[PDB]
């Protein structure tokens, strides 16, 4: 379905007064500092040595390009010494880069700590997806995980968006950030909140909190729009995965460098020198996203008059 | 035509913190208590022994599933001893369940009392449908019926919806509830108020009054939306009737149990433990329903910010 | 689609016939019927409800004088209670044509029992390989049909449910002893565009077996579809849907009215075509176009003969 | 549709004709007409209003020199007042061709009276079985037409209203004595896709009766449709709609202008085709495509002859 | 539409040709051209502006080595100033092929003067009956062309503007003395669906006159349309639009680049088809479908020969 | 499109076959395969990743018993590291059929080295003129193939990537020594509607070389497309997409499940058609319609034989 980003139009800047070389795309995720506003979301894969090499290549490219790498689920690697090697390799090959651990919301605090130590993670992603998994204690388990692990915890919603009330609960539980991954199955055909509306809604209530948008971002323009809506960083999988399988590490690195240059180009045209400036770039929200936000009490005009 | 329910989108709840087994779907219709928020609307049928057996089977399934049964029109059974047997059977086969009598708005207070006694009814449905019947004294006749019968009276509008002014008049006349059954014929091609708009409109003026939605509800999601818009109970015919004719009583019972479990599933995902909670579930109204309600002075944002 | 929309009768300007002269009687093999339309009952959900529906359908069929094909009798063979729901059809309709109904897995003994259960005048054996493969084992179907035809004392109608029937299949069935064929008109995606339309099947089969009995049932929307199926060679047509709907809505009286209405609508069409009898309707000039025309042309079936006759 | 959009004239690059040399005179049987287009009046609502409309149409027809076919004279036969509304046509147009008009239920006596009422040069007998069956009894229509043709003293034109005419129907009518046929181009749903288009009827009939008179009326939108109908074999074409509209909007002067304009537009088309006379237009090379082409091919009518002539 | 989208070349998997071996030279009657594409200049608005445009087109044509057909010289015949805008074409392009241009109303004296004005190698005479009838008098056009062909000292190309050309028209023109025909591809509504497409005209004419020169101009969008027209039998093709656009946008340099590019794109298509010369492209196997296929089939033109050659 | 949607199997009502009797073994020239479907691996991005993907595909192919065609070995010929990614296929699958793969620019020495690298049972030589002309030099391709066939010790399969193959091209390849042909199904705009569909290529080639080996790969969406390609004459079919997707998503176990599933789905289709063996499926009656039917008719390929067989 749609991310809602097509309902966003930046206000054209005629005199950006900026050179492409002055553009700084460094950003922050909670207390972490990243040289890139885009990170790689690896897939869990089918395991075996193939997943091992895919992870090793993703880690090598991430290390060379200087972008963060979020591994696929470590739930099975926690009890499988062999699969564990396919995660440890990421840190061995990328000793100085940002790497995010990954477990589901069912994980215990002890599992969370183990997943973080396995790859010397700088952050931990915890995934939520009630709709697909169809409960009680989920928030409490997340609170304990945030308490027990020292690194920032990023709670990710898969496929249905996230409301401001849900983000508020996660932030109160201790989450450093939320990641909007924007016969019974029919009930959810038109269910959820789009990525664009989720970002605007959450930002209206928690202006200084960290939000990440992942999944569904097709190109640098979508990345730019998610950042303008409030995201501090964005995740991408498919495009990078395809580049790796089709052109190897060299191809993936090229694709990574490409999208980063395209984002800087867009920022240049908008006269946005830094990520902070892009997060304040004037834009107009229309269509379904506009209607949703208006009914939800979120001010849309402030995006256009800022 | 459309019920308008597609113009309703629940706000996704990421952390419902609820187990399917904690969900309570019991509700109330005026002073009556029902273990189910869904009831069966029988059709008048062609009479004869076929209607007798259909009614007997509907009554048996209703009794076993614990859901209420509203019989088809009793107008002809009032003067036909033979057809009378096809209604008396419902109470004989379902001694302890909720059964609703049914007559048209032309019925007299004496007919109303007779229809109620015929099946030991717990409530009486009185149907309105001026558009199809093309008058004076209709409301007065309904007032007398409400005065003369002790059981709660449910006034049902067939096909064109019901405005808040119309519901107000019915409540003042003594009705315990309203049921939104959402060359001259051409004039009414785009006539009426949708089920969604009727429910929202009536609820805005009579927040504590009983409303029922019947007809046009396709599945548990529609049932959930009508309840969120204010309905205390919902009626269904077609789907149950088809199940009976195609798979007998056992099939009907299965279909009944199925839709109830699907409603609980939706409630679970929304974090709504009870019907009262579902009636307060945050949602966004859009499209034609939104426009209609806005012009009619009904606050739509309160549904989204609640 | 049935493919009948690809059929267009050649307009007759001087039909020279009064509605009152129209005779719609027909023959199904050696069986004589006063109506070219019969009722296809559904198996239903069993119980007293199916019993009353079957009783009403039998009553209506008896009064309207049209044939009645019951739903599958497979379960009634071992269920005493369900059996009563089929026997009632013959008790309520002692003089009308009634067709028994079993699947191709039936044995000759089961076939005789189904016929005896309702004093049947003919027996339908249904074939539905594709539907069964989706929901296995098709070996012996023709053998079973052959054993059935030589052992029952009534004509056997072999019915294809949903995917049409080729002239080769019809030939194997007639050769095996069938008195007539009835064109009922994930892994399931494989069969989305599978099959032969009712219109193409009738034309194909008739081209090879001009004197053989064919029936079309399923998908016939109104009297015009009935007229077209007969013009393509069918001796009788079956309908279920709107007949059962009329019953549940307006009872026996409604069903009877609906049956009388479609029969009068057919006579009206025949009047406009100048077709005084079913035999004349079976020779009414018409033009075949579209998908049906292409299909028959590729299969070697002459289409222009329908238009020049 | 008339099916005329399925007809495409073969472009002539060197027509070698000046508009002034174009002759649009034609013949309808033994009748000679200076125009290949005639006015089809409507029966109207009676009273003095229909009288004045008929008078104006007769005036315009007389001045433009084109034929006039009156509306149904059935009621005027027994209504003295209505009769005046038809007699006025001949009083106002003493020298032009005027066609009388009755339905197929008419007797020979009624036919003679209708002809005498307006000093008619020909008589139209309308056939509309389908429309009458919707709104019964069609036996004897051909017999009545046969009795009429042998007893009236003028040529009879048998007109099919709305569903086209087959070559078999035309043959029965010519055999009965008709001088020409005129292709007028719930239970009612049965006839939504019923009939033969004007284009297919003209081609079918002409293939069997190359020397017989055919007329096309109804549905002709402009001079190009007129040209096409003639190229398919029609000797004359009729129009009602826009002529009556021009009358009510701009009176007699407007009607006269509209008639002169379409006649000049036809001459223009003939000029571009290099067709100096109606007989040449009737042999103008053209290609038939689509539904019309398929229909004629299935019916055994040669279509390529139109393109190679 | 030109109908060229109804043409599909049969893919050759082993063309066995290097782009460098491709020869695109062709012949137009006895005239030899190094290019199968020529420039069709427009008459323009006169004045010094048309003069410079013509000078630039002549310069580009001379350098690229392709033929140039000037705009209508009718007014330049009596206007001394306009005449300079045509003479400049031969001064600027002394060795290239240049075609003169007049309408079919031209006399033999005017034709000789137009040829002499630019030292023309051939003369185009345009026919546009329909466009002139909309905006009269077509008698004598063939006579004038016949007088012109026997009196000018160069080959005459008769061009049909917009409605295509039939094989009968082409035969009359060749019989009259034309060296080639050029298929240029209210009352105006009559001609909305009028004519023969470029593709059908080429195929029709070639079927009757296999050895005769045909040219296609107008409507050719790119090198693929050019390749297709040649495969259908054209010896040369003309283009105006994008060439004039390239001139006004990027001057002479741009026009020259655009001409070189389309010629290389044609060689590319020929390379993939294994067609080493224009003569080979004229025999390249292809399949004709759709409206064009139907048209030719009805007109008796063999279409399968194109696919089996 | 592959054109396979233009193919419709004639429904068999009495298949008389149990799924267990279905034999899907086939032959590719002298090579015997237990499966009519093989895996087409992609060249990949090299490195250890391509190595593991190739190892997994070889493992799955060995266990499922189906053939494996590797990606282009051109670079592995000079790159020692890449070479290991191909040798691993034979180490992991010692007994299965494996096809080597090089482009048409390959020499006989390179062909022998590619075969030896993986102990290949056959060698694929790919032809893709159009794709190379977009991204030059095609002379000598047939000569190179001819040199390769006489010097390698295994059968050579010549594959056309994307634009289909004509019967003339196939004849040149078989004449040159190829054991089979494989139908892989700005200036780039010229080829938007270019080519012969997979369905038309198979039918064309089979009409001229009934006993020759054809393979179809690319564009086959599911088991029904596989069944259709075989019915049109293919002995084996190749797939890449969903197999590689299953591997990356669910590893070797997932790939193996996906292969087993499509093979069972094919057996299901064959069961419903009454086709007990691949040879029977290759003779299954079917009707060809649409674009494919038109193409073959124009090319002189009999289409009705498929429907009457």
């Amino acid at each position: 379905r749609e991310t809602g980003l097509d309902d966003i139009t930046f206000v054209h800047v005629s005199l950006p007064d900026l050179a492409l070389e002055q553009v700084d795309i460094s950003t922050k995720i909670g207390e972490l500092s990243s040289s890139s506003p885009i990170f790689i979301n690896a897939m869990t894969g089918g395991g075996g040595k193939l997943t091992y090499e895919i992870n090793k290549s993703l880690a090598r490219a991430a290390s060379q390009a200087g972008i963060p790498l979020a591994v696929g689920s470590q739930m099975s690697a926690l009890k499988d010494p062999s699969e564990r090697l396919s995660y440890e390799i990421v840190r061995k090959e990328n000793p100085n880069g940002l790497i995010f651990a990954n477990l589901g919301s069912e994980a215990t605090a002890a599992q969370a700590k183990e997943a973080v130590e396995m790859i010397g993670a700088n952050a931990l992603q915890i995934h939520l997806n009630v709709i697909q998994e169809i409960f009680s204690g989920a928030l409490k388990r997340i609170e304990q995980i945030c308490s027990r692990v020292s690194v920032p915890v990023i709670v990710k919603e898969v496929g249905f968006g996230m409301s401001k009330a849900s983000a508020g609960k996660l932030y109160e539980a201790g989450a450093a950030a939320v990641d909007i991954g924007g016969r019974q199955i029919s009930f959810f055909n038109s269910w959820g909140i789009s990525t664009a509306a989720s970002l605007a809604e959450i930002r209206s209530e928690f202006p200084a909190s960290t939000m990440i948008a992942s999944g569904g971002l097709q190109d640098a323009l979508d990345v730019a729009k998610a950042i303008a809506l409030g995201a501090s960083c964005t995740g991408m999988a498919g495009h990078f995965l395809k580049a790796l399988t089709d052109s190897g590490e060299e191809g993936l690195l090229e694709e990574i460098q490409l999208i980063l240059e395209e984002l800087k180009l867009i920022m240049t045209v908008l006269g946005a020198r830094t990520i902070a400036d892009l997060q304040k770039a004037p834009l107009v929200i229309k269509g379904e996203t506009h209607h949703w936000l208006t009914e939800r009490g979120v001010n849309t005009s402030s995006y256009s008059v800022r």
